[PDB]
């Protein structure tokens, strides 16, 4: 069934490709959503789509682009809203 998480990731998040390669494996999987850089470092973001696509996502989004160095993962699970595309904001 279509789920939607959000998402918050800690690290070397930022500076290492992570927000376009987030897109690029998003849009891979057939996921909407997006991703954002915060002020505080971290990296926020929104997955909507088959449950199956989102937990493959949540598998990806441990390691990251190569360059990336993912300590911690945060999801919470929510009600889908009708996301459309896979976008990077900010």
């Amino acid at each position: 069934a279509i789920v939607r998480v959000h998402y918050k990731i800690y690290g070397r998040v930022q500076g290492v490709g992570f927000r376009w390669s987030t897109q690029r494996e998003g849009r891979k999987l057939g996921l909407n959503g997006w991703v954002r850089n915060l002020p505080d470092g971290s990296v926020e973001g929104v997955l909507e789509g088959d449950e199956e696509r989102v937990e493959a996502m949540i598998g990806w989004l441990h390691q990251g682009p190569p360059l990336a160095r993912v300590t911690r993962v945060e999801v919470k699970w929510e009600q889908p809203k009708g996301e459309k595309g896979f976008r990077i904001v900010g």
